[PDB]
């Protein structure tokens, strides 16, 4: 199905709009939704803490299945686990969170797990309370990932600023 709507394409592969991740991950219930997870898979704040919700916990009860069996991912890493009710699959993805240290580097490592999936519905990594450039990130993404993948970013300000530098 993944029926995107309301989204401006900005390259051959990525498009954007000013949505909440979780609110389209409802409407269009994607194949892939990515996550903005931590390398323990606790969903406690922000976008993963949005999700997890949306799912009335099922998310972190399958994350902590998943720790216990194959311990923590790594900054740059991830796992494919299921999507609920939200996605046919969630891609939990670690950026590096530069507001506690992590090196940016690893941004590009991130953004290239997207690249085992078709089309996902993904937010904007590393940014926020995760430190990042958020423009920066974007540059990112449109230069590792290749598959298609629609961004959701639930902020105008930042949305307009994004397809400014963009353009
Ligand atoms: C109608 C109603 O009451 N609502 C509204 C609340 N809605 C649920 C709800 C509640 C709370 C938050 C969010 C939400 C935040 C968010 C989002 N934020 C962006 C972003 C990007 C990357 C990261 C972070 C943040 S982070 O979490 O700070 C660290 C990890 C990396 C920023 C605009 C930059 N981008 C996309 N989707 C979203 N969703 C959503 C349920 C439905």
């Amino acid at each position: 199905v993944n029926s995107f709507s309301g989204y401006l394409k900005l390259t051959d592969n990525v498009y954007i709009k000013n949505a909440d991740i979780v609110e389209e991950a409802k409407k269009v219930k994607p194949t892939v939704v990515v996550n903005a997870a931590n390398v323990y898979l606790k969903h406690g704040g922000g976008v993963a803490g949005a999700l997890n919700k949306a799912t009335n916990n099922a998310m972190q009860v399958e994350s902590d299945d998943y720790i216990a069996t194959n311990g923590p991912l790594k900054v740059g890493g991830s796992c494919v686990l299921s999507g609920h009710n939200l996605a046919k699959h969630c891609l939990h993805v670690v950026g590096p969170n530069v507001n506690k240290g992590e090196d940016i580097q690893l941004l590009k490592s991130a953004y290239e797990n997207f690249n085992q999936h078709e089309v996902l519905l993904a937010p904007l990594l590393s940014a926020g309370i995760f430190g990042a450039d958020p423009i920066h990130s974007l540059r990112v993404c449109v230069d590792t990932v290749r598959t298609n993948v629609y961004l959701a970013v639930f902020d105008k300000n930042l949305y307009d600023k994004l397809v400014s530098s963009f353009l």
